[PDB]
């Protein structure tokens, strides 16, 4: 049913939001170490963490878009 | 408000979501080449791809916000 | 009330979207300066701006998720 599917998708959004925090923290830390001890490797490692962070945002947006579609169906 | 405007906005969101996919994949491909052959230019090119990727996310979020506003009007 | 809380949350979202604009512009500017005069420092500074930009996106998604939860409660 619509209420169940929406509840499930929202719980999914919570989980994704949770990874996003752990990633944001992990990323803010590397950026701290990067500026403190800059180097080519430090830059590449920081870029890799940024990409991992962007991809988590993308998953977050994917779930948001799924919730929007479910809400639009529910209010029809 | 209208079912038509929401339908159209959700189709917009899908188009933006599609760019995001093409951008996320291409970003990950470049990140692979970066780690394989790190260099000044490799890093700079990687940053450019990340910025283009973040800008697509921003557009995605913009459409999400428009859909939210339309839903809020429709349910009043 | 539901209508008030949703109105307030959307105003929050708009303020965050505004911050996102200012970050996107400032970020793209550094990316222009970076490619023109690349250097280790230029790269580290660009990475800092990108992270600050990603963090605003995260705030934006946070508000979006709050609005979704308010809408789901309003249509029950």
């Amino acid at each position: 049913g619509s209420e169940y599917e929406i509840r499930k998708a929202l719980e999914e959004l919570k989980a994704s939001t949770a990874e996003l925090k752990r990633a944001t923290a992990s990323l803010r830390a590397s950026t701290e170490e990067l500026k403190k001890n800059p180097s080519e490797d430090a830059l590449v490692e920081n870029n890799r963490l940024i990409v991992e962070h962007n991809a988590i945002i993308v998953e977050n947006n994917r779930i948001i878009a799924a919730v929007l579609e479910l809400i639009v169906r529910a209010i029809k």
